């Protein structure tokens, strides 16, 4: 159901690879709805390229976009499973610290802190 349960460990190594050879500026980050989450909407897709340069507050105003939420629907971003310590954190800055041993950079979303 989740991604890491749909992709081997070997195949999420690989598509990270991929990434690298065909989108060299980009991050490869995959967002995932919270298991519990009632509000929110789910995403059109789980596998994201980000410009290595947005930093955390830019990237949560694209992914408000993506779910074309109004200005008072709560929406909180766990990045490797915790909160953020800064949103002006270059995403480049954030992957080299917070990247997955697969290589991917994982997010989840809910309505409330509390995950
Ligand atoms: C596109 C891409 O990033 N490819 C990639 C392929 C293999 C590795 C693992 N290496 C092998 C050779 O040296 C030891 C570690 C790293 C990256
Ligand atoms: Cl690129």
């Amino acid at each position: 159901k989740t991604f890491k349960q749909r992709r081997t460990f070997e195949q999420r190594v690989e598509d990270v690879r991929l990434i690298r050879e065909q989108h060299p500026t980009k991050i490869p980050v995959i967002i995932e709805r919270y298991k519990g989450e009632k509000q929110l909407p789910v995403l059109d897709k789980t596998k994201f390229l980000v410009p290595d340069h947005v930093n955390m507050s830019e990237l949560i105003k694209i992914i408000r976009r993506r779910l074309q939420l109004n200005a008072n629907q709560a929406f909180f971003l766990l990045v490797n499973g915790h909160s953020m310590v800064s949103v002006s954190t270059p995403i480049s800055e954030v992957y080299e610290s917070e990247k997955d041993e697969d290589g991917f950079l994982y997010m989840v979303y809910a309505s409330q802190e509390t995950f």
